[PDB]
């Protein structure tokens, strides 16, 4: 199609590997872009933690207001938020916002923690029809980025048909999604990714992610002025294990599925 001749070149002049995925919700129409391989996600696994934890809270009522502690043994490499209640506590609700609006890596491995481990992050994917989601590692490994590594990585496909359940769909409550769709547009780390390529006007909820190897990711799900909401997956990584992060990729990215 053109989009995806645009997307190409977009690709070959950054010099590393692009994946988007596109879903439209007017009529269920997806746009791919290496779509069915395999990235790795870094922060943008946070979405799956958070999600799974709110599934917890429609048995366990009262769970977003238990109070977590947070040790200095707790503190991992970036911490903005837990770095403010060392020696004290915060609820899981908190965290959940932290590690979202943040990216604040302790809150994750907090999150991780409440669910067991990484395998019970994975078990939440699952639970909602999600075969390709896998997280195997805690803050920070997991965003080691190596090339052919399946660990902690999944597809753009995927990630964007499972953001699509868990913000537009029912894979959770009522209480829960409204409370996962206000933490994304709360995100405070996007404003150079996806939404730096799209309209002013369409509100945007984002998470973003970087790594090793300039892994440079945003997943978000976008509600255009008077027109069916959007959801867009966009990956990025390259072969030199320093290069720096690509923002601007997304952007663009965003900026090409936009046109059409
Ligand atoms: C070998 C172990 N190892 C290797 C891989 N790695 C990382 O990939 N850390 C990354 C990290 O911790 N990124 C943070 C994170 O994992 O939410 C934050 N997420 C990004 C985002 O949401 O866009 C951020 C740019 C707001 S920082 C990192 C990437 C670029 C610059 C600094 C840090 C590590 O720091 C690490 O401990």
């Amino acid at each position: 199609s053109a989009v995806q001749q645009k997307l190409a070149a977009l690709e070959k002049s950054s010099g590393g590997r692009l994946g988007v995925a596109l879903i439209d919700t007017a009529d269920n129409t997806q746009v791919l872009y290496r779509g069915d391989e395999r990235f790795p996600m870094c922060s943008t696994s946070k979405v799956m933690a958070a999600a799974a934890v709110l599934k917890q809270s429609e048995t366990q009522k009262q769970l977003l207001n238990q109070p977590v502690e947070i040790k200095p043994a707790d503190l991992v490499n970036y911490n903005p938020i837990a770095e403010k209640h060392v020696n004290g506590t915060m609820t899981l609700a908190e965290l959940s916002a932290a590690a979202l609006q943040y990216s604040d890596n302790t809150a994750m491995n907090k999150l991780i923690a409440q669910l067991g481990g990484p395998g019970g992050v994975t078990a939440f994917a699952r639970a909602i029809g999600d075969e390709t989601f896998r997280l195997d590692r805690t803050e920070p490994t997991l965003n080691t980025a190596i090339p052919g590594d399946p660990r902690d990585t999944t597809t753009p496909r995927a990630m964007a048909q499972t953001l699509r359940q868990l913000t537009l769909g029912h894979a959770l409550g009522e209480t829960q999604r409204a409370q996962l769709v206000t933490w994304l547009k709360g995100n405070t780390t996007g404003a150079a990714s996806i939404r730096a390529g799209l309209p002013t006007s369409w509100t945007v909820g984002d998470k973003t992610g970087s790594g090793d190897y300039g892994t440079t990711n945003d997943i978000a799900v976008i509600w255009p002025q008077g027109r069916a909401p959007l959801v867009l997956v966009t990956y990025f990584t390259q072969p030199q294990q320093n290069a720096e992060s690509r923002r601007d990729v997304l952007a663009s990215a965003a900026r090409i599925i936009a046109e059409g």
